[PDB]
């Protein structure tokens, strides 16, 4: 029983799938072409994630969780959502088509200087400072959760655990345990308490991810050992392929404070002054 | 921070990992050998479950779920644990090794007779019928969720969302919608209700999976659909390889009344009585 939203309520008859593109803990997700989307006349390339065939009652919460925060918001680096089937069958959602990928898949695969990784991480903090003025938590910031479509343009995907800054509901229920640990902030580690100063932290993870062409954050450190680590001060080390000025603001997202963490709209104009220097 | 106990802590310096044997929401699971295992003289081949390098909070709990039931039971048709290392690193469970893999990749890879088939049941519901003697119930019984060891014999595997028969715990979380719909039984679809009838109805649908060397449940039926069907009374069909005593069983499996549907204890009775003729 899923309410039907006329304004992204598209027709399964006017959709063709095709190609499985992934499928995994996410859901799963296909290639498709959708055509007289949004009115314009002709056909679409787009992406529709569905569940699996094993799906169980939380992997629909977040399929509707990420449904909702994708009609709400707009950025040419957050991915966009076009339209869903919510009746006469499956649950579809169809969205904006990323053809190379996830990022981390992207940074893998990998002839790329250094100046298009900072570029990675401009776009990715200019649509992490919207989704915050957009009153927005990700909680579940890395490289695998953002996609990489056409042009080299980062897209932010995955917000089946994101949350309101403020909680506009009157009885939620706690999602417990969904994020990883090594992208998760001290104090979401230490009291579950996530918060845009705590993305900045999993987005401090993420540029440590871009600098290392996808690497595994924390090497060789077994995640349980990582609480220990962080509450004694120790972060991780400066990598091969990052300046001095870089590093440093890894290090300012990992800061212990909260509110002695950047803000993504000053990490915005410090990754820029990268890219011009 | 994890709990050593000494009656299955293993050395890591006698334990050497070897290539990976499967990776995914189950955690990361590798092949391996273990020397002077329960003190007997020479080396041992195993299988080694760890958690991933992206891993969650709820990750370590299934891990840590599974662990806790797995020193308690014992039976040649439920998976048996070895040992584990708690200290010094990563949390690794070290188990028995099954060579053929999980039984939904061994009915797909797949000559098989029908008398093998009723046989894969008759080690499962043996086995079912032991852990209800334990007072436990699995929840997550399916054809997944089933291993193969040498010989072909069943092994009953993945106890992270087991629960007791009887709770015996003052304050325990709850976990929510980590079973997969089509596996749910109808009560606890509609009242998150989980008991040892309600793995009857599991066993049901793996009795589907068996018989369609590993086939999906309910066919083409979204997932969000089958609450309605199931509330109607509406179940699945009868398949191409099943015998009219053979569906009969799945049915009084999915009988809505959990009174109403067999013990494992008379599950066992009834396929064997099947294997005889
Ligand atoms: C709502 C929604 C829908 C689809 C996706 C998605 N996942 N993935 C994979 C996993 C294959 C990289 C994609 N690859 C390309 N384009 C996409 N759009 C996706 C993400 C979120
Ligand atoms: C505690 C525990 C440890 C390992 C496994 C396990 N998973 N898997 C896969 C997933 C590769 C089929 C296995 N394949 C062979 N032998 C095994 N023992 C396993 C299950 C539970």
């Amino acid at each position: 029983k899923i309410l039907e939203d006329p304004k992204w309520e598209f027709p399964r008859k006017n959709l063709v799938l095709g190609k499985t593109l992934g499928e995994g803990e996410f859901g799963k997700v296909v290639k498709a072409t959708a055509f007289h989307l949004k009115g314009r006349a002709g056909y679409t390339t787009v992406a529709v994630k569905m569940l699996k065939e094993n799906a169980s009652p939380s992997e629909l919460r977040d399929l509707l969780s990420e449904f909702n925060v994708l009609k709400q918001v707009n950025h040419p680096h957050v991915i966009k959502l076009y339209g869903a089937c919510s009746q006469d069958g499956p649950l579809l959602l169809i969205v904006e088509y990323a053809k190379y990928g996830s990022l981390r898949g992207f940074l893998r695969e990998s002839a790329l200087t250094m100046g298009d990784l900072i570029s990675f991480a401009w776009q990715i903090s200019q649509g992490m400072q919207y989704l915050a003025e957009m009153k927005l938590v990700h909680r579940d910031l890395a490289a695998r959760n953002i996609l990489v479509a056409e042009g080299r343009k980062m897209k932010i995907s995955d917000f089946g655990l994101s949350r309101d800054v403020y909680e506009e509901d009157s009885y939620v229920k706690r999602s417990q345990g969904r994020i990883p640990v090594k992208w998760m902030a001290i104090e979401s580690l230490f009291d579950h308490i996530y918060t845009t100063q705590s993305d900045v932290w999993s987005f401090g993870v993420l540029l440590w991810e871009i600098v290392t062409l996808g690497g595994n954050p924390y090497p060789g450190i077994p995640p349980e050992r990582l609480f220990n680590l962080l509450k004694t001060g120790h972060r991780m080390e400066r990598p091969d392929n990052c300046s001095e000025e870089m590093y440093r603001l890894m290090l300012q997202c990992w800061k212990q404070e909260p509110d002695k963490r950047p803000v993504f709209a000053d990490i915005s104009k410090d990754l820029e002054k990268m890219m011009v220097k």
